[PDB]
């Protein structure tokens, strides 16, 4: 294939992230055909390690992706390592020196990738210190990957945002969120846009409502110091489920350019609607799992580090406006939460019931679009048709696709994808700053309510699908949850 | 259930048809508790038989459908013989006699249905001594069961109707086509109007173009002499093929009443288009069977009492064209032949291509969707999607759907619709006569030429899906088959 000549610099080299995800991605672009001659890997950390230890590690990282030894150690030879506080300026001359001393080594010239898998505090430093202390490549291109989370506010998002934009342009930053990277995600799109009878319809006159559905089987397990303060609502809504409905919500670009789609999407997020007290009390619902029928299911107040008075949201669930002429009045609904039903990310599109009276007992229902995701990709579609009854009457029947085995282990996993799109420059599967922006003002009004406590907080038990109130929350409008469990 | 209250009079009640799918279907009827105390049989024809011989000869065709025995002697309780000849207006009163003695017996108040299961010449008389010798009843309904063919020519069609219409009303005129009476070809309209993403799509804006297809594995086997002039044309085309297209190019109706349904179906047909010569040869492709590569698969020309120099149609394609804003430009192609690669009746309804650029190699193709009938009833849809590749591409993904086991045997044959629906006075299944005279003046156009030998004849080899003649002719318009075998 065409060969992609970068130089990838790894902070955080050494932490688990890496090992588990951003190495084995690596290799993948190299097993492809993808990374050749012109590549290099430099880790960076704050532990000390031999160019022989580090490549050991990287040497672990791949052991089960590994099939032929001497196709792993032809790319270990491409990878070198630093011990580095990225607090010190002075520090970063070595990094530079490894930097260069790689790109001379395999002749690359320029086009240098900056990945920071570190702690959200030290994000704004290394940006400033890679422009100042020279990292920057002076040919080609510079990006940076910055890992999630990118704030935990608007305040703090926007703090990130200055302190990044001082050393970069927007568009040569790359916000990670592995869902958009997901393949059945971007197939969103394609269903839409590539046939005309759904592209036609993507709208108010024919969608009676829209659900977007990140269920989780697990509890807290294990990060529950982190999570005890993030929620539902920061660690898996504010993220990865406003970023699926921007793909939803967007309106029709004027070309499949990240510029465009970026343009269509932002209309949407420039529409949709911030609450009030009042309205988050209508609108969303929050709780937190309690004990299932098992006694195995114990309640979140009794999960290692979870403080025995804590209100934090386990699951959350709510309705979105956008005041867009495509979308004026169509709700919204999205949900996520632990300890549910099943692992499940999907989305679904109701369309509205018709109207022609065929004259029998049980007339025309609403037809459902749904985008299965998680665990398995499959795409299902409900449509009317005829009972197999004497009288005419009508039904609902499934008309359904599931991806084979052939699709499966042959489809990119989200940080590859990630990784390959930044070395090729395509910003499509990412967030801008205009959407993240966006995303934390419609999540801070929500979780001012809640810190305050101005709204309550349900109960479910471990293995539902969520506490009753999300149940209600539909029916107010008239709809109901497709996915049942 | 609501019980009716019925009397039917079988004309050729000794006939292989009415053994074989008359008796049985009436026979559910009685089983599913719609047939129970007020109602009669009475079975008529030329040969001299006892009710008691009469009743063994019913007592036969249901033997394979009977469960409990007491059950069908108790049926078999409502049938009564008598032998007569249908060209006799004396004999006339014995016929009377016997449908009265009936009515007496169950007590029935009128609502008499007479069936002809007779060679379409009888059809005519009978209609005329039914009223003249007083066997109308003078309370309840009077209704007509024509079987087929009703006609030979638009000239012989209308001639029948003339002489029916001396004595019915053409709304008590109910003319048999046991296609009509399919269970899934009844879906195309709640599929359509069902569904609002179709129903706005019904029309040239959406769809590129419609495909109608009879395809028989079998060869002419036995009814030769009456088949070689026929042709496919007139066995196929003209009733069963253009009736399933009336339910496609149809208008939308006032209402689902028979009334509505068949004026939005004759709109349509009174925009069908007659061809001349030149239109036929172009539009139109007539063949015959030739040997496959299996021996046994012997040429039509060696089938038994077909004449060594026959020029008939045992295949028939091509494209018909609609004057109506609706379908404008949009062709709907037909094709019904024997000795082809399956045995299938479906239609396949192709979308237009999107023109949304991706910018990917691969851009949007047309979306398709079927509706198989036979075998077994099936609903796919053929919908673009993203390939599972790394650069943005898309690709066609099926959708499907398919009847269940407790759907296939517990769905009605079409015999059971067909007499059910008439004794219910729905004649929403059923052709009414400007259906039929414009089917006839369609095909009147194509036979003359082929009978003037004015087009040519191609040939296949039996076992493949019709002559190269049918692929060009779809090329033309950049088309093709959907079912390829
Ligand atoms: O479906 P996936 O990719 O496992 O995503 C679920 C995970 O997504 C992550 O973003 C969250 O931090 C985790 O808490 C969560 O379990
Ligand atoms: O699919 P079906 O109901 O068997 O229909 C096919 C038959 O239809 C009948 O109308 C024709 O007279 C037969 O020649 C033909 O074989
Ligand atoms: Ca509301
Ligand atoms: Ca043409």
């Amino acid at each position: 294939v065409s060969e992609i000549k970068t130089l990838v610099t790894f902070f955080g080299g050494t932490g688990d992230l890496a090992k588990r995800k951003l190495y084995p991605s690596v290799f993948n672009l190299y097993k492809k055909g993808y990374l050749q001659k012109h590549f290099a890997i430099v880790g960076t950390a704050r532990q000390a390690l031999n160019d022989d230890e580090f490549k050991q590690l990287v040497r672990d990282s791949i052991k089960d992706f590994t099939d032929d030894q001497a196709q792993a150690e032809a790319f270990i030879e491409h990878f070198s390592y630093r011990a580095h506080d990225v607090t010190d300026a002075a520090s970063y001359a070595v990094l530079k020196e490894a930097i260069e001393e790689a790109a001379d080594k395999f002749d690359i010239d320029g086009n240098r990738i900056f990945y920071m898998s570190v702690a959200p505090r030290f994000f704004g430093t290394i940006a400033k210190y890679l422009k100042s202390e020279g990292l920057l490549a002076d040919t080609g291109y510079n990006r940076l990957m910055i890992e999630k989370p990118f704030g935990t506010s608007y305040d703090t998002a926007a703090e990130l945002q200055n302190d990044l934009e001082n050393a970069f342009d927007d568009n040569q930053l790359f916000r990670i969120d592995h869902y958009l990277g997901k393949e059945m995600v971007q197939n969103i799109a394609a269903l839409r846009f590539g046939n005309p009878i759904f592209d036609a319809a993507w709208n108010k006159d024919y969608i009676k409502n829209v659900q977007v559905t990140l269920s989780e089987v697990l509890g807290v397990e294990e990060r529950a110091g982190y999570y005890d303060t993030a929620g539902a609502l920061l660690d898996m809504i504010q993220n990865h489920t406003m970023q699926i409905v921007g793909w939803l919500a967007m309106e029709k670009p004027e070309s499949f350019t990240d510029k465009d789609i970026r343009a269509a999407k932002n209309a949407a997020f420039n529409a949709l609607k911030i609450y009030d007290e009042a309205e988050v009390n209508k609108y969303f619902v929050r709780a937190q799992y309690g004990a299932g029928d098992s006694a195995d299911f114990k309640p979140y107040l009794e999960e290692l580090d979870v403080p025995a008075d804590s209100k934090n949201n386990t699951f959350i669930a709510g309705e979105l406006q956008f005041d867009l002429p495509r979308w004026e009045g169509v709700p919204f609904y999205v949900r996520s939460g632990k300890r549910l039903a099943a692992k499940q990310t999907r989305v679904d599109i109701v369309f509205k019931a018709g109207t022609f009276n065929f004259g029998s007992e049980q007339e025309a229902c609403e037809a459902v679009l749904s985008i299965i995701i998680d665990p398995k990709g499959a795409i299902e579609l409900k449509l009317n048709a005829k009972s197999v009854e004497d009288a005419f009457n009508t039904r609902t029947i499934d008309l359904g696709w599931t991806v084979s085995d052939e699709d499966k282990k042959n489809t990119p996993e989200p940080y590859e994808r990630m990784i390959h799109d930044t070395m090729n420059g395509d910003g499509s599967n990412f967030a801008d700053w205009n959407g993240v922006s966006i995303a934390w003002k419609f999540v801070d009004a929500i979780s001012a309510v809640y810190t305050a406590d101005k709204a309550p907080l349900e109960t479910y038990k471990s293995g539902s699908m969520g506490p009753e109130a999300s149940d209600k929350l539909l029916a107010a409008n008239g709809d109901a949850w497709v996915f049942k469990g």
